[PDB]
């Protein structure tokens, strides 16, 4: 049985990873969910704990942690461990009745888990692709000192990317690795992208967007942030630093490629030149799924693929004038050194200024850009704590800077 | 060092395994090409011995046996082993020298080699399906009692499902074995098409059309015998039975798609409902690489696949009406026994009567449903001499059959 502990349970990963999670269990008795952790959806949490039954809950703001537990009361039967903030969440990670952590923990926050999970030897199950773009390096030598811990893509694409892979290479290695791409024989990646909401936009249009525009569509279930970063395309940006860290692909051997229809999530060329590839329809289940299954798969009852009734697939490349922020995100990680970090922040604040309607679609990408040549490169800590706290006060610099910028053109 | 034999070296498969071979050691000095063996194209055999100086030649037809030896010893510093027909061919394949073997003669013909490598414990690059699709059973039985030998599919479908599969799982099997798509988690299989020269028409355009319609669809030449096959669809009809003997796969869960750009090679769907496909160019040069590489890659200097050129894929289901040798292969399939023997047999002889204008379009089919509709299921024989045996006798009675269903029209 495969114990789990789900990290932000309640919102867009979470709650398709319980989905998943309580399908499968309906075919056979694979997972027990042993922990739900939030932020402050408490109600939410509550409706959660009472359906999953975990040994632990824990909401990380305090100002709600006495409401959850007078909440849990109604729930005969039942006396969880009832846990908040930092303190609890380390407890969780810590404790030996857990296998497996889901971290759908949204932005650089999602860092701190994934820190205290791989230090405590667990598999992570890793959908927060910001913890990897920004600490990359210091995840990297995090991996060496806790040589069972494992990180497992979640993130569409890096799943897709890793279920094309053979686990008999896998295993001589792991993700984060220096040389796994090698080991791999893995020549080339195609990232595949959505386009985003935009995608189809002149110049003159993208002006003018707004982040209503960019939160409308059905066709982009996610949280708030990550729409906004697809509608930029800083999300693919992202995730070809985030398939560099993972899987040590040089950038130039990176492909961004807009594939519409969503079926194909992601190729792998490997040294031959043959390409393989992972396809279904958009639907996060999956690439969650195997996370928790690797280096082996279940039975589902998940609506088969219909090739025949899809028809038709289309490819194309993005137009970088279009999507600045591609170019910036390419420019950060062959740069290298904390670059990475410092994109990363500067977009936390563009994306939430255009949010909330502060800015315009372009000022994203002019702030970021700002940002990114005022940084002064840092020699890299040797030393797995100071590398941390490096991290930190880079991506504290970063966002207070872009608050700089945004205040000096406001 | 991977020593090599390439049987059917002058025909589409053997041209195609000797062009990926030369490039592939331009980079890396891999292969010894140790054998070679043709049936009469003698003259092309010497200019291939001149360039990869095996040390053993063979020709299948000994009235060539002296042509072939007073022109290579025109060949500066070379002595090899020159040798002659069936005798010649197992002498090659107990050569201990040698470890794979490329079958790229055509038709029931290329099951005689095909068995003696394999009870010569070889690795058999199998590119020769009606071996399989006549003799699935009988490979079976041979392949338990010799168990170091092995088929790796050369098969661009084959190889494009062989290569989707997880090799730590493929590793723990084999080709053929029960139980192969258990251990690989396989629950059903696309198997793609080209869809032939004949897919947009219409019944009564379909009627008419002759041979010479059939073999002008080019971009690269194959044999004959199969370019009149993929205008029938007959030859995914062997592809199906193939696909079930190969990965034991079932007959309800293997489904034909008709692509035509032909870059996706073939798709995997796994017990959880992912799909993992094969992409590249049409060309036989990587499933070819990969049955003599496996469980590795090699690089090579083929062109990139370039998706966003490519631009656009398309599925559909193929007609049954219009292809019902597509029909005939499930209904064979399924019943088991020997009506795949039955099937491939009175195909060899159809499609032969159509490639020279003796019958139409639907008598192939017709023909074909006469013979498997003739035919009496037997009891399987249990040693594998009287195995081979019954399957030589029906092949013939089935010949013999579809002659005289002809001869009764025509
Ligand atoms: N949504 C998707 O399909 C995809 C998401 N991702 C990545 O996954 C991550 C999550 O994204 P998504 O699910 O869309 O985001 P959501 O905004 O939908 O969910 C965020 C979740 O994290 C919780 N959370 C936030 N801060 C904390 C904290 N300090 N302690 C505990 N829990 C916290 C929230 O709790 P609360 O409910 O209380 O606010 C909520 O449950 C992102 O990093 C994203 O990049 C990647 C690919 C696809
Ligand atoms: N062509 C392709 O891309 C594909 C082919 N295949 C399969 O591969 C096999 C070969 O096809 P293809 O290359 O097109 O066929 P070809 O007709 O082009 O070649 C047949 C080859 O086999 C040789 N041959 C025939 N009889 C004998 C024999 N008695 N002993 C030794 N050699 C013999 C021929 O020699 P000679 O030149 O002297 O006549 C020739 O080299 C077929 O089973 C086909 O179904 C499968 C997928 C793709
Ligand atoms: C509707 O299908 C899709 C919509 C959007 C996406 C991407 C954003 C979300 C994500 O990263 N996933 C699912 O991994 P993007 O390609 O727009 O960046 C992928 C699929
Ligand atoms: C142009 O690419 C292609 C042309 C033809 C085919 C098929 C016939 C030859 C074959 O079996 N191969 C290459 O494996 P079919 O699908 O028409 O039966 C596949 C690909
Ligand atoms: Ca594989
Ligand atoms: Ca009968
Ligand atoms: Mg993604
Ligand atoms: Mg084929």
């Amino acid at each position: 049985p495969i114990n789990v502990a789900i990290f932000g349970s309640t919102g867009s990963i979470g709650t398709n990873a319980l989905n998943i999670i309580r399908e499968c269990n309906k075919i056979e008795n694979v997972f027990n969910v042993k922990a739900l952790y939030v932020n402050k959806s408490v109600n939410e949490l509550y409706e959660q704990a009472r359906e999953f039954l975990p040994e632990y809950l824990c909401i990380h703001d305090k100002s709600v942690y006495e409401e959850l537990k007078e909440l849990v009361k109604n729930i005969k039967d039942y006396k969880p461990i009832i846990l908040c903030g930092d303190e609890g969440m380390k407890e969780i990670c810590s404790s030996n009745s857990i296998d497996k952590i889901v971290i759908g923990i949204d932005s650089f926050q999602g860092l701190y888990s994934t820190m205290y999970a791989i230090m405590n030897n667990k598999i992570v199950a890793l959908a927060n692709k910001e913890s990897i773009v920004s600490a990359g390096f210091f995840l990297k030598k995090l991996l060496n000192i806790h040589k069972n811990a494992k990180i497992i893509p979640v993130d569409s694409e890096h799943s897709a990317i890793f279920q094309c892979l053979d686990n008999n290479k896998v295993l001589k290695t792991k993700c984060l690795q220096d040389n796994f791409s090698k080991i791999n024989n893995i020549n080339k990646i195609f990232l595949c992208s959505s386009g985003g909401p935009f995608q189809n936009l002149t110049m003159d249009e993208l002006k003018n967007v707004t982040s209503e525009n960019a939160l409308k569509h059905p066709k982009w279930k996610m949280g708030k942030k990550i729409t906004i970063d697809s509608a930029t395309m800083m999300n693919k940006g992202l995730e070809v630093i985030e398939t560099h860290f993972l899987f040590d692909v040089d950038y130039n051997d990176i492909e961004v490629i807009v594939h519409k229809e969503c079926i194909i999530h992601s190729c792998v060329e490997f040294i031959d030149k043959s390409v393989i590839s992972q396809m279904y329809y958009p639907d996060m289940q999956i690439p969650i799924l195997y996370s928790l299954t690797w280096p082996d798969r279940i039975k589902t009852n998940l609506k088969p693929l219909d090739l025949a009734q899809v028809s038709t697939l289309t490819f194309h490349k993005p137009s970088l004038e279009h999507f600045p922020c591609i170019k910036l995100a390419y420019q950060a990680g062959i740069k290298g050194n904390f670059y990475p970090t410092v994109l990363n922040a500067s977009n936390e604040i563009a994306n939430n200024l255009f949010l909330n309607n502060k800015i315009k679609y372009f000022d994203i990408s002019s702030i970021i850009s700002q940002v990114l040549e005022s940084f002064n490169s840092q020699k890299v800590s040797e030393n797995s704590e100071d590398l941390m706290k490096q991290i930190l006060q880079i991506h504290s610099w970063a966002k207070d800077k872009a608050t700089d910028i945004y205040n000096k053109h406001n």
